[PDB]
């Protein structure tokens, strides 16, 4: 057994809203677990809302918090054979992307394995080689980047094909939380030295996806999947084979068509009041991702919010979502 791990990150406000002296309706409290959210009243006098979570990073969160308190210790245990995925979810502006895959610092400040804008996938990434590299283990990684839009699905990774080519779907039979993505490339990742140009490359593929699907950014869920397959030769000679596996997915973004993201919060409904059917067949992302929801992985959900008094009722919306699911027993 293991719950859903659930952490909100509170965005910061932006240049806009600080020269418009913004002031945060969002509180948190990492200690106490907490983030408060002011309903209505005043700075003067004020009803709150109060919600605990496995963790709270507040606006003040760098990316290096979330990595080290976050996805060092997850990445541990993918890299002792375990399959791991960690979810992105709130409403569109509030840092789905950034901390899934982070920005670059302007004016080319910084190579992209020391930029502190750098989130969990280019992180991860350069972990992995700097972690295996060194100890004694032989290890590959395969990089794939699926992703779903109006319930079609498109392989953004893949440097020779065009994006607009849709990838089918099926059930696997000799696993049955499982389905085989027929087209879907697995790019092999030699050094860390390959990693930047994978990414760039598949960047290059999203822009494209955008002209061609509308507010593509917004709409699709992408899984970007990391396989480590490592032999591990212990320094008393024994030789020991694991395959890791983590999912790193950003979802559409929750504000108030889109399948996925509507059977997402019906499995999870599901899944927290033990009702005995789960609609994980209704959607390609929840059939892709049966195994992360209620299955054998370990999970966790990273709830982006706002600051801005503007996002109250969708702050509150992703809230209380992110906390229905720490209900969720996975093994
Ligand atoms: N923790 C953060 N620190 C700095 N900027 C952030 C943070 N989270 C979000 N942002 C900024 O807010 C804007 C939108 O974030 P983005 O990643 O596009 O959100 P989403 O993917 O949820 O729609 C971007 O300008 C981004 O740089
Ligand atoms: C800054 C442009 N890049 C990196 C090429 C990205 O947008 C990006 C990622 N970010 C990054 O790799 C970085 C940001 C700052 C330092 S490294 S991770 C990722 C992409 C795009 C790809 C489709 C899937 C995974
Ligand atoms: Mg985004």
């Amino acid at each position: 057994g293991k719950n859903i791990q659930v952490v909100v990150r509170c965005r910061p406000f932006n240049l806009a809203e600080r020269k418009a002296s913004a002031h945060s309706i969002v509180e948190c409290d990492p200690v106490r677990k907490e983030v408060s959210v002011r309903t209505g009243g005043l700075a003067d006098k004020s009803s709150r809302k109060t919600y605990t979570f496995d963790m709270v990073f507040g606006a003040s969160t760098k990316q290096i918090d979330v990595y080290r308190s976050v996805v060092c210790p997850i990445l541990d245990e993918v890299i002792m054979g375990y399959n791991c995925t960690i979810f992105a979810y709130g409403q569109t502006g509030t840092g789905k992307t950034f901390t899934m895959e982070g920005e670059r610092s302007p004016n080319e400040e910084y190579t992209w394995e020391e930029d502190p804008l750098a989130g969990i996938i280019p992180r991860t990434l350069h972990q992995i080689f700097e972690k295996l590299t060194d100890n004694g283990t032989e290890f590959s990684v395969k990089v794939s980047l699926l992703e779903i839009y109006n319930e079609e699905l498109f392989d953004l990774l893949n440097p020779s094909s065009d994006v607009s080519e849709r990838l089918q779907m099926f059930d696997d039979p000799r696993n049955k939380r499982g389905v085989i993505i027929k087209g879907l490339e697995e790019i092999t990742v030699h050094n860390k030295d390959e990693v930047y140009q994978i990414l760039e490359k598949g960047a290059a593929k999203r822009t494209t996806a955008a002209t061609l699907m509308n507010a593509y950014s917004s709409r699709s869920h992408s899984v970007f999947s990391v396989t480590i397959h490592m032999k591990e030769t212990t320094i008393d000679g024994e030789e020991l084979v694991k395959i890791g596996k983590l999912n790193l997915v950003d979802l559409a973004g929750s504000e108030n068509i889109n399948q996925s993201l509507l059977t997402l919060g019906r499995v999870i409904t599901a899944l927290v009041e033990r009702t005995p059917h789960v609609p994980y067949r209704e959607s390609k992302l929840t059939r892709i991702l049966q195994d992360s929801l209620g299955g054998r992985t370990r999970t966790s959900i990273i709830a982006t919010i706002s600051p801005a008094s503007l996002n109250l009722e969708e702050t509150l919306s992703t809230l209380e979502y992110a906390h229905r699911a720490k209900n969720i027993l996975n093994k």
